[PDB]
């Protein structure tokens, strides 16, 4: 439960917002692309996994779950693939709202940056910053720091 | 203590790769890009401070220390600037030693990746990995937990 992560991927602007979701804490990572790939999602992967441990993935879509390069990148690095179906129809809704959200955050913050990338990665500032009372980025922390011990 | 980062800059193969390095713990990110530039540094400084809690940051040189983007980038995450000038002279040969340690991981791994930034990351990935026995990543997360609490 410490090592789940959810793929998401979302469209602004005429480009590609793939996240990372730490699901126990709604913690997240991003990035913007310019398509999604096997080979973009691959390297997110890598960087995600180098970071923070992640055990499982719940991939976003079955192209990804099928990419070799995606495989490769799991492979490498000790992650579990897995098809990120909801049987838990509020994880659905939960992206849903999480883009939504993100999006909204995104607008807010929007005129601050020349390009959507530094946008966004304020947007993941704020999101992960955010107290709800604890924040996602102390939620996360306090997550595997019991997982550990 | 939690809070304070060393960023550090190294050159491999014609390019450059970026790094941050936890002070406490060991853990680092990294990135390749191009060229040192105030706006590579400001935008990495950018995903370091909405991923991980970042109170002051010991900037690598002088042009990262006087660039305006820079200081604009941590205005923006509340990011306390400072001269990393080794007033502890080592610090000095433990970045250089870092540096060393990087590079062989990276030539380890290299043969695996076709782009040198996949090889960054899996170095990155190996690095905080590594049990040493806690590993860096380990450490990270159990100093800031306890900052916290
Ligand atoms: C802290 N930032 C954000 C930032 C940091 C690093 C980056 C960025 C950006 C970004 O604006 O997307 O893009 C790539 O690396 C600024 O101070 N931005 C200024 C600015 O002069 N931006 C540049 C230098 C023309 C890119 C700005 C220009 C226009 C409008 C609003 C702000
Ligand atoms: C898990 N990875 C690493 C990887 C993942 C995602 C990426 C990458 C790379 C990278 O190799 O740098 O580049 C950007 O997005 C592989 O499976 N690499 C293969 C491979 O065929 N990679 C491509 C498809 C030619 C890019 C490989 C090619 C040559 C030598 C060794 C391995
Ligand atoms: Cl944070
Ligand atoms: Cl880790």
């Amino acid at each position: 439960s410490p090592g789940i992560w959810q793929l998401d991927c979302t469209h602004l602007e005429g480009k590609v917002i793939l996240v990372a979701v730490h699901v126990a804490s709604g913690y997240i990572e991003a990035e913007v692309i310019p398509a999604e790939t096997g080979q973009e999602t691959a390297y997110f992967l890598l960087k995600l996994a180098g970071r923070w441990p992640v055990k499982t993935v719940h991939t976003d879509n079955g192209s990804n779950f099928t990419s070799t390069t995606v495989k490769a990148a799991c492979w490498w690095a000790g992650i579990k693939q897995e098809d990120g179906i909801p049987y838990n129809p509020q994880s659905q809704g939960v992206i849903e709202s999480m883009n939504k959200e993100l999006k909204k955050i995104i607008g807010q913050v929007r005129d601050q940056a020349e390009h959507l990338k530094t946008a966004v990665q304020m947007a993941v500032f704020i999101h992960n910053h955010k107290r709800k009372g604890y924040s996602a980025g102390e939620r996360i922390v306090d997550i595997i720091a019991t997982d550990i011990q």
